[PDB]
């Protein structure tokens, strides 16, 4: 069992530039984006997941049911549209984002007080780790 509910602060963000390059993000937007250290606010409510990614530049929200394909109209910093399914794989969440790019998806899991997120596209891998935190602010 796992419960992702909580507020999480970015600790590391590895190889994000290459990932954004694979998504054709203008080198200019790559500089903006790799300086951001977003927080994640997650509510796991049964198999209904809400994952908010919160930064000083843009907020994102993923709102889905585990196992149910959905249209992800604002998938990431590249703002492509994907048909996305997030499934359980044991205690990991496995996401496939079907769309214009091959092999796009991510895997999310918890180790201790760390939220681990591996993002993939076209063979490129970016790894993020967040730490669970308790000081909350309105958004």
């Amino acid at each position: 069992p796992v419960d992702f509910t909580g507020y999480w602060k970015m600790l590391v963000n590895e190889n994000f530039e290459e990932y954004l390059r694979a998504l054709d993000v203008n080198v200019a937007l790559r500089k903006i984006a790799n300086l951001l250290k977003p927080d994640k606010e997650i509510v796991q409510d049964g198999d209904h997941m809400i994952i908010r990614t919160l930064s000083t530049f843009r907020n994102y929200i993923m709102d889905f049911q585990v196992g149910k394909e959905f249209e992800e109209d604002l998938t990431g910093i590249d703002d492509r549209k994907c048909m996305t399914t997030v499934s359980w794989d044991g205690d990991k969440l496995q996401c496939v984002q079907k769309g214009e790019k091959e092999g796009r998806g991510w895997t999310q899991w918890i180790e201790g007080d760390e939220l681990h997120l591996e993002m993939r596209v076209e063979g490129v891998v970016c790894k993020q780790v967040f730490k669970k935190v308790q000081h909350h602010h309105h958004h």
